[PDB]
């Protein structure tokens, strides 16, 4: 649908056959999951944001399901405060800003 | 206009005579700006992010031009990575997520 910004741009999301709320956050460049319960294998990273950097899990060809649209792509696993869903995946659903 | 994310959504804007690039970024709820001097008084804070909290200085009633769009609101200065639109802004200039 057609989002307005005055909430938090929160979806729930169907990833691993656990359900969540993540934010739909234009600002990031990939999808970055709070610690979570994923299934295959995995290569080390980190990511920087405002305040420093967190080491993550980063896994690929995870398949997640967005507010009713599907999309596969990397998904980071770490100590994020927040579920974010990056630029990666939303450009599969084909979200889009408007002003 | 509408912006797809197949790429950083980065806008110029104008504020305190100044031209800058910012992100468009839904994940915020207010905006923070890399260093720069802004005029008037100001008030310290903290914010936090993915990496954990950063100083910044909270300026309020700052105009900012977003893309040819004028808005006034609140303006946080401090050591973030990136200048950032938060939804603070966003919401005044009209912008929406679609998909
Ligand atoms: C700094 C930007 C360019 C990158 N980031 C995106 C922003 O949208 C964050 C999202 C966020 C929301 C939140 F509630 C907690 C949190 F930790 C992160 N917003 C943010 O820090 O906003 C500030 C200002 O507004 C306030 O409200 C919200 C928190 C406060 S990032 O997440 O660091 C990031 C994402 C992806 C990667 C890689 C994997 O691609 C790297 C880094």
């Amino acid at each position: 649908p057609q989002i307005t910004l005055w909430k938090r741009p929160l979806v729930t999301i169907k990833i691993g056959g656990q359900l969540k709320e993540a934010l739909l956050d234009t600002g990031a460049d990939d999808t970055v999951l709070e610690e979570m319960n994923l299934p295959g294998r995995w290569k080390p990273k980190m990511i920087g944001g405002i305040g420093g950097f967190i080491k993550v899990r980063q896994y690929d060809q995870i398949l997640i399901e967005i507010c009713g649209h599907k999309a596969i792509g990397t998904v980071l696993v770490g100590p994020t405060p927040v579920n974010i869903i990056g630029r990666n995946l939303l450009t599969q659903i084909g979200c889009t800003l408007n002003f």
